[PDB]
């Protein structure tokens, strides 16, 4: 079954990292990944790379176990592997650096900080990313969470099993590319979007020169990214913001949605003062984005992921 800490430590390593620049409890589970679980207290179960871990902390440190399966002997966590932790929660980035100036520039950041300390802006593969944000409104994290998991179970390899709990990879192009993926989608509860999904596999496939398309969007710029993200089924401006942010290494990104006004007017009291619109528009989104990166500076993504776990 699931691991411990306690239960059997060594197969445990660690990675120096204090709760001032991590808080796992405060991060995964606040709408950035969908993809991990509190099976056991301050344990969180999930996916990361196509392979199982579980994750907690001490005061000083970040613990880790992955679980192999049968082909290979069960070991602690490898160097390599832990800095692919490392490299997921961007933990090279020192995150007293930002909260110091986000709280310098902007008061009520300082305050909501206070309680939430390491909040941290996951660095997700760009596939899982994307199709996690096409296959269902992101309104709740609950409804995301769950088509996550059905479109996972559906199209992605097993893993392994633990306890009543059956992981799956997330599920590769041609996997989302095929026949008959829309109507099995919608026969598992996803509905509409289904046909993004489909869609959206199929153009980079066919049209995009495939997975290297994606890719490459890390290192072009954030205009680049967001541009070619639009022309996917199901990508709008705003999910293409929420990968850009998120997967594609653009912390400016600032993602605005029904949610983030909330938080704008009642925090900041903002207006818009560009468009004519009274209420969320193409043009008063964008205003409101450029707002928060320029108070927030060039991590503003980072930033909103901080009032976003402190608004659960």
């Amino acid at each position: 079954g699931h691991r411990t800490l306690a239960s059997t430590p060594a197969l445990w390593a660690s990675i120096p990292c204090p709760r001032s620049e991590l808080r796992l409890d405060l991060v995964l589970p606040s709408g950035q990944s969908f993809r991990w679980r509190e099976q056991s207290p301050a344990h969180w179960s999930g996916v990361l790379a196509d392979q199982v871990w579980t994750l907690t902390q001490t005061e000083e440190q970040l613990h880790c176990t992955v679980y192999r399966g049968d082909k290979s002997q069960a070991s602690r966590p490898t160097p390599d592997e832990l800095e692919a932790v490392r490299k997921y929660f961007q933990l090279d980035v020192t995150l007293a650096q930002l909260y110091h100036h986000w709280g310098s520039v902007d008061s009520h950041f300082q305050e909501v900080a206070q309680k939430f300390q390491g909040v941290r802006l996951l660095r997700q593969d760009p596939i899982e990313c994307l199709f996690s944000f096409i296959c269902s409104s992101n309104n709740n994290i609950a409804r995301i969470t769950g088509m996550v998991e059905r479109l996972c179970q559906a199209f992605g390899p097993r893993l392994i099993q633990l306890d009543d709990v059956t992981y799956h990879g997330f599920p590769s192009l041609q996997a989302l590319a095929g026949p008959e993926v829309e109507a099995h989608l919608r026969k598992l509860g996803l509905g509409y979007r289904a046909r993004y999904v489909s869609a959206s596999a199929r153009a980079i496939l066919e049209e995009q020169g495939g997975l290297a398309w994606l890719q490459q969007l890390r290192e072009s710029s954030y205009e680049e990214a967001h541009k070619a993200l639009c022309i996917l089924p199901g990508v709008g401006t705003k999910v293409a913001d929420c990968i850009c942010l998120m997967a594609l290494d653009k912390p400016q990104a600032v993602p605005v949605d029904v949610h983030m006004w909330h938080i704008a007017q009642r925090d900041y009291s903002w207006h818009p003062t560009t468009s004519q619109a009274k209420g969320p528009s193409p043009q008063t989104n964008k205003e409101l984005g450029n707002f928060f990166r320029s108070l927030w500076g060039p991590y503003a993504g980072w930033a909103q992921a901080v009032l976003f776990s402190a608004d659960l």
